């Protein structure tokens, strides 16, 4: 009485890289919860809210190949005058206006979202590594209620 | 040289609101572990179990705009006669029956899961605020072994 | 050689306030051990047990800004008829029944757990100040064996 | 001026069982921090390390229904001849080699990770209960630097 | 004027039992400082060390319900041939080997750490009672330097 | 009968390193409570509050492979000219402004949070070792009430 049935399907995602380190499986696709923000704290150009931090791990590093590392982000800018601010993208209607998302480097400086400007270097050691990062909102004009979600991709430079 | 490889993706979640307080990032989406409960403690209609507490945190409050707040929950009722009991929803097979989840206010009273009846008001103060809540199982009959998971959403009224 | 290895992570907790005093580090989050109690001493409604003492310590107080302080406690009541009794919350099963936790002021009167009614005032002095408090069990009926854990939050008023 | 705004989502997790006791909400999903271990302490097959303890707590126990309890762990073995040694799993790259984790019973003996061989029985009493356990590393050869995380599941027998 | 500031959190721990006596708050959870021991005194199997005393205090005892009391200890044994010796557990590294902790009854004998074999009975009187105990090291083989932390739990059997 | 039921999941976390010592399980992930601080003590740039101490514990040290150790910290700075000040990150709504966190060394000097500038070396001994550290707030300007949470990571050099 075997009583064999059909179970389903399993999908595997991965990548093979020729580099000194390998990005951790928990950092290739992660979601950061920023939380709600009051419009009273975003009332003029240049106003910023508080910051939320996230990390990127590097496994199996080898210092005999490379000793430094840097991360550069790529995404859609809010306009041509603010090249370091992300643009919100949730749906056709519902997103807020005159607001964006900034990414702060290890030195507290905003990162240009062009995919070529890399962050500050960080010395590595054999084994696991961690590179800190922060995110925050950045008002451009008068903020309005709505949703605020954004996506971005990053690349790593070992040298 | 300077080896560059592809990295991953980062997804940002948030919301902008026009209110006197903002929900904390750790309270927008949280899970509560109720733990196991014996069927012998749920034998007849109206029987309950011990409660488990969870909190909702409000940040950056201002008492010059509003001085009180209330929370109303929304979810699927278990029956037309039990409007204040949630219904279990995990999968198509392998869930308990004749049991539900109740949400208790800070006055020990059950909350109607219609999204309109708000809980008891609580005086706020400038800065961080916390609102207590409790959850417990409610039996509408004879309990049956199985899984017990539920979901609900809340809204905040700043009166 | 050097032989550098990965270490760990350190988390820092704190708060910046605008008031005459500041809560001590050991009083921000503390645990009070009530100890066991016999059901024979809790037989009917209104019965109480012995009290266990705890205190809140204030630091860097200044008498030129404020002169008196008071504390209000917020928590989940046991029912609508007993607003000064805190409800137990440990897990889904294994908690005692028809029993709660009462918090007594330095005057010996139980405080309502609504976050608005403050305790009796106490004159302060420059430097370190401590405010005494007591906790005891309270029975609303025939007590049953089980666990008895509870949590509460407090706010400080500087009048 | 109600000024109602959207909040968030709450997820509830639990289970209903027909047994003499119920597992504590704090023991259905727990993390054990083993800490770092030097490679010099793991040089040949069969070499172990120091132990770290963890507990499983049972609530609302009834002696009439049952008087003894035992558990059995299920997980992925590291090898065909090492069925009592759990295999590490953290990511594709960056994990220690030739080493696993062992789960010791209250009699100091290892446990087969097949989900069928239960541990030594323990007498119960009415109310809460605690069962002790220990975990340690186990070398199957020359150890290699890396990360070491693992997972397992357990079941309870109320004989 | 009326500056209100958020404070902190208070946690209460306790238990309600149906028995003749209740355990004092100072004996529910306590730490015993054994101090350092030279490895020269622990050189072969069966070697012991000097004893360190600790007490378990019972409150509100009644001589009508019960007349005598006894306790049993439950913990992880060091080996299958040594069932009355605890096993050291502090971390994955830096712990002593071939050394365990032995608990002695008021009669001078060592108790088995199975949670079923209770110690010698002790006559009680109305009011407060204390039960003496002693702890010492026990060498299974040749001692090695390291830490010697341990933990255990006890149950009281009124009769 | 047996009446076997389902339990839960156990998560094990650890690391295997090739170094002179190993970090204790209690020091790889710890929380430090700083307590509240008044804005009156943080009014100008360079003003500092009191200090709170914490330790990093090393186990199973060997004095034949290495004799001295050092610790370097990594985190997100608050400004380009304040590389020795850590930035606050709790949420996107409520956090103190112009206030950071400094990490002092056993020499009393602040450490640069770049992950390369190690602290002052300390002589080790065979067995357990402890390295002291202190943390404090640092004001870059006029302080603002809010939360003051922060995180950081460290690495060890066994020179």
């Amino acid at each position: 009485a075997a009583t064999t049935v059909n179970g389903g399907t399993v999908h595997f995602k991965g990548e093979v890289v020729n580099a000194a380190c390998a990005v951790d499986a928990g950092s290739v696709d992660q979601t950061v919860q920023l939380g709600q923000v009051r419009t009273a704290s975003l009332a003029q150009e240049g106003a910023t809210s508080s910051a939320v931090g996230f990390n990127i791990q590097l496994n199996d590093c080898d210092t005999n190949v490379a000793s430094k590392a840097a991360v550069a982000f790529l995404g859609t800018a809010i306009d041509a005058g603010h090249t370091n601010v992300l643009a919100l993208q949730s749906s056709a209607a519902g997103s807020a206006t005159n607001v964006g998302v900034q990414i702060l480097d290890r030195t507290g400086a905003a990162l240009t979202l062009d995919g070529a400007t890399f962050s500050s270097e960080t010395t590595l050691n054999n084994g696991t590594n961690t590179i800190p990062f922060q995110a925050r909102y950045f008002a451009t004009g008068a903020a309005t209620p709505g949703a605020a979600n954004a996506d971005a991709t990053f690349k790593v430079q070992y040298q």
